[PDB]
């Protein structure tokens, strides 16, 4: 009953112990009904469940519950906006959000992005980022696009000028449509066709290695991590997840959205992460982060 999971909801604020139950709840229930919840929860505390976490929680649990506890769609606007607002650009930021949503959730966000702030998704993204990068190129493809099927015959092209792409130094004038085009506007089963035509063609070549070869800095992870993407989400959400945990510390903020985004349909996220960097993910975790926080973690990727 929604009335009793409010109640729940109150006491894992109230308890220290009992601050685990705000991420059962989130993965237990689906995204209408926590969201049913958090009406009752308005309508029989007076406060909304938002202020009432702010209250009750700190530090980077806080930041993780809040994100779990919105409408998903609302979330990647808020991540959005938080990205463009003012002084400068969290690229990082643009870049995980627009390259792992999928073409239908890119247009729902088009559409609530301009009615919660008046302004254009993909407007504000190229104000922000410009169109001279190659990951800036690559997001504003995404962000105003479409990805489309296409023929066979496009792929077989398509496959010789990335092979040219991949075999030059640098991204030449003539190669940036190809990348972009590859990259922003395939479909995943396209993607995934192109993926297992140059490996058969070039003796067991990879498109990532060639994307390695060519990109580097934000380019080589934004163009990564869409090859991850469109071949299969959990592999993106691994990389993902890697890459916040490297060097020193960890960036919480990017574990957060990573998360909050991507846990409750990457179920194959713990698998990819241990097949591609040869330790079980709870054990980076556990040398990465402590307490409440790491157990999130941990137990929200938990299928
Ligand atoms: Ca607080
Ligand atoms: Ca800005
Ligand atoms: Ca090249
Ligand atoms: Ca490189
Ligand atoms: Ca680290």
């Amino acid at each position: 009953g929604v009335t009793a999971v409010v109640q729940k909801v109150v006491e894992a604020c109230q308890d220290e112990s009992k601050r685990l139950d705000l991420i059962e709840i989130a993965r237990s229930y689906p995204p209408n009904q926590l969201r049913n919840m958090q009406r009752t929860f308005q309508a029989i505390t007076g406060t909304f469940l938002d202020a009432f976490l702010k209250k009750h929680l700190s530090k980077d649990f806080e930041s993780l519950v809040l994100m779990l506890y919105k409408p998903r769609a609302q979330l990647l606007c808020e991540l959005i906006r938080g990205a463009t607002k003012g002084a400068g650009t969290d690229e990082k930021c643009l870049v995980d959000v627009l390259l792992t949503i999928e073409t239908h959730e890119v247009r729902e966000i088009r559409q609530l992005y301009y009615q919660l702030y008046n302004d254009s998704l993909g407007d504000v993204v190229r104000k922000d980022c410009g169109d001279k990068y190659m990951w800036a190129k690559l997001i504003n493809a995404v962000a105003t696009g479409d990805r489309i099927p296409r023929d066979t015959h496009e792929l077989e092209e398509d496959l010789v000028l990335v092979r040219k792409a991949i075999e030059t130094k640098g991204v030449k004038k003539d190669e940036v449509s190809t990348w972009i085009r590859i990259f922003a506007t395939y479909t995943r089963a396209d993607f995934r066709q192109l993926h297992k035509m140059y490996s058969a063609k070039y003796n067991g070549d990879s498109l990532r290695a060639g994307v390695e070869d060519e990109f580097q800095g934000l380019d080589e992870y934004a163009f990564k991590l869409a090859h991850d993407f469109l071949y299969d989400p959990c592999c993106a959400a691994a990389f993902s997840m890697n890459v916040a945990f490297a060097g020193s510390g960890s960036d919480s903020n990017r574990l957060n959205r990573i998360t909050a985004m991507h846990f409750r349909e990457c179920k194959g996220c713990k698998y990819y992460y241990k097949k591609v960097y040869g330790q079980a993910f709870d054990e980076r975790c556990a040398t990465e982060l402590k307490g409440v926080y790491g157990d999130a973690i941990k137990l929200l990727w938990e299928p």
